[PDB]
């Protein structure tokens, strides 16, 4: 049974760190993505 | 009978002391059990 506990069980001291680690990612994606999507629109007040 | 009562009888001093022993054992043992047993409640507050 300690054997088989090597090789199936989770580590939660590392899982909930990398949980976190991604979903600050996603934020950091979302805001970057949200930021970076009107940048066409320069050449709405460009070309008037 | 002298003789034989040298093999069958035992000897009341050692037996209450090796009794007392293992309750001692016992009850230390369920202590222990009981106090490793929340030990994976701290991965409970880690992912809180």
């Amino acid at each position: 049974s300690e054997a088989q506990s090597r090789i199936q069980d989770a580590d939660y001291a590392t899982e909930v760190s990398n949980m976190s680690k991604a979903q600050i990612i996603q934020q950091a994606g979302n805001s970057v993505l949200a930021k970076a999507n009107q940048v066409p629109q320069q050449v709405l007040s460009l070309l008037q």
